């Protein structure tokens, strides 16, 4: 139960790299945190077990070895990114990583009540994603869990990688 492979997917600019950075910076002893994550190994202890979590980021390859857990990310400031969860990312991962557990991640939750974000979205007849919309989507796609994060304030980040690790440990 030591080596587990995590892949993070979702629309461009939802914060996938930022989430990996925050998680990797949280490691102690401190290590150099890169800008690219491809089989990057981070150590984590969850519950009892020490785990080597190999991180794979798909930033730059959104428009195009067996994985243990998927972080599937949308952004709270982008209802478009949430709609791509059922229409694009879930079909893709279920074709290529069937039976791999999915954690649905709503990132940028620090923008839910941000006035600038709300007015830009208003010009599109859109509003920030509501928490229950995230939970419904997670239910609809059969996700192992749903979490809201902010890579900016770091809230939720540690918890989502803990949840991802438990899912990888249970298969
Ligand atoms: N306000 C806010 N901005 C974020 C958050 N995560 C990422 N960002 C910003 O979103 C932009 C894209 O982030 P990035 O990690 O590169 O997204 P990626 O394309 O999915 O890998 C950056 O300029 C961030 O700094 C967040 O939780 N809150
Ligand atoms: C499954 C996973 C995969 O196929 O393993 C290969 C790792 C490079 C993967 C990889 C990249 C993007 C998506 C996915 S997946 O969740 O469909």
């Amino acid at each position: 139960a030591i080596r587990k492979k995590l892949v993070i997917v979702g629309d461009g600019a939802v914060g996938k790299t930022s989430l990996l950075i925050v998680f990797s910076k949280d490691q102690f002893p401190e290590v150099y945190v890169p800008t690219v994550f491809e089989n990057y190994v981070a150590d984590i202890e969850v519950d009892g077990k020490q785990v080597e979590l190999a991180l794979w980021d798909t930033a730059g390859q959104e428009d195009y070895p067996d994985t243990d857990v998927i972080l599937m990310v949308f952004s709270i400031d982008s209802p478009d990114s949430l709609e791509n969860i059922p229409e694009k990312w879930t079909p893709e991962v279920k074709h290529f990583c069937p039976n791999v557990p999915i954690i649905l991640v709503g990132n940028k939750k620090d923008l839910r009540n941000d006035e600038h974000t709300r007015r830009e979205l208003a010009k599109m007849k859109q509003e920030p994603v509501k928490p229950e919309e995230g939970r419904d989507m997670a239910n609809r796609i059969g996700a192992f869990g749903y979490m809201e994060t902010s890579a900016k304030t770091k809230d939720g980040v540690r918890e989502v990688f803990e949840m991802a690790t438990r899912a990888a440990l249970q298969a």
